[PDB]
């Protein structure tokens, strides 16, 4: 199915280019399987296989992520709150 993401601010902020990571879990870690920029409303998307991908979102040295479940769960929004 498909995944979009919706990256922010600690301030509901869009942030635009923002790098988008999308990492499957194997062998107790995460690889990155594709990595997108956010456009300038802050959003990114991916078409993979129905699975849980941790998204990790980041723009200069400020992150945040969560878990996306591709088939389950249709946006995810991730605040750049660390």
């Amino acid at each position: 199915a498909k995944g979009s993401v919706l990256v922010t601010d600690a301030e509901g902020q869009p942030v635009a280019d923002a790098t988008v990571e999308f990492k499957v879990y194997n062998y107790a870690e995460f690889y990155t399987v594709a990595t997108k920029h956010t456009d300038r409303s802050g959003h990114a998307s991916l078409t993979a296989g129905k699975g849980d991908m941790l998204v990790w979102a980041s723009k200069d040295g400020r992150f945040g992520y969560s878990k996306l479940s591709f088939g389950k769960d249709n946006e995810l929004k991730i605040t750049l709150d660390k």
